[PDB]
């Protein structure tokens, strides 16, 4: 990118995403941030088409509380992708480990995170990688959903399909995932939200994985919120939890009935 690098700085490293790491770039005239994620291609088989789908799907996207995507070009084998710099930062740099953050912030960033999911499920995207490390802040922060990478079609036109890929990020997985061979999509999305609440809330992931031998999930599929983290969260928040940590996808709370939670609707 070498036409582009004399009109720009690569000032800094902001992360890594699913398929490669991303770097602010500021135009030296105009000031101009945009952030720039640099795919090395070589780095698996199934990466053209991997990285491709993620073109793809960013060029759908259109939403207040969803990363801005301005474009692409490939260079011998590094894609290059033009993505909204949030200035903001990552969402995981918000949350005090074993505190979490206020109430009314995590209830606030909730509200748009619910925005970006419901937006996203709405065309039939799932992201299937929903965590603090993924959901942005711009320079007022409003929260952005980043980085679709994993993410995929479950709905064509208004024709559901079921997933199965086993992918996400294991503290935040739908317990499905480890015992279903296919799923439905958006209560999967549903769930590592809930996760989310979770550690904005106290600061802390609950369990390793919410499968049978972790014995931190047992713990909460026995109702014990006497132990951390849930006996940091005040019995509000943690009753919408009770209703998204369900095991079962079919009896797990849907958007619409968040969206009618008495925490979530709760002046604070
Ligand atoms: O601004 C962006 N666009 N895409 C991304 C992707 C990541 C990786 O999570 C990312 C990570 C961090 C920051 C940031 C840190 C501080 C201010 N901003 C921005 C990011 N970022």
């Amino acid at each position: 990118a070498v036409p582009f690098v004399e009109d720009w700085d690569l000032v800094q490293t902001l992360g890594e995403g699913a398929y490669g790491e991303v770097q602010l770039a500021v135009n030296r005239v105009t000031e101009e941030a945009v952030a720039v994620k640099i795919v090395d291609m070589k780095r698996a088989v199934d990466c053209p088409e991997n990285i491709k789908k993620e073109i793809c799907i960013n060029k759908m996207l259109n939403h207040e509380n969803v990363v801005k995507f301005y474009g692409h070009r490939r260079e011998g084998n590094i894609q290059y992708l033009f993505l909204e710099y949030c200035s903001g930062g990552e969402l995981f740099d918000r949350i005090e480990p074993d505190i979490g953050m206020p109430e009314p912030d995590a209830q606030r960033f909730f509200h748009q995170l619910m925005a970006g999911v419901v937006y996203l499920h709405g065309i039939g995207i799932t992201h299937r990688d929903i965590k603090p490390e993924n959901l942005l802040l711009d320079e007022r922060d409003n929260l952005k959903i980043s980085d679709f990478g994993l993410a995929t079609v479950f709905r064509y036109n208004n024709r559901e399909r079921l997933l199965n890929k086993m992918c996400g990020t294991l503290p935040y997985v739908a317990p499905e995932l480890l015992k279903r061979r296919e799923f439905h999509a958006e209560p999967v999305d549903v769930w590592s939200c809930g996760i989310v609440l979770t550690a904005m809330l106290a600061g802390e992931l609950p369990w390793d994985q919410p499968s049978d031998s972790c014995q931190e999930y047992s713990d909460w599929k026995e109702k014990k919120t006497y132990l951390n983290p849930w006996k940091k969260i005040d019995s509000a928040p943690l009753a919408l939890l009770h209703k998204i940590l369900v095991e079962n996808p079919s009896a797990r709370i849907t958007i619409p009935d968040i969206k009618k939670d008495r925490w979530y609707n709760k002046p604070l």
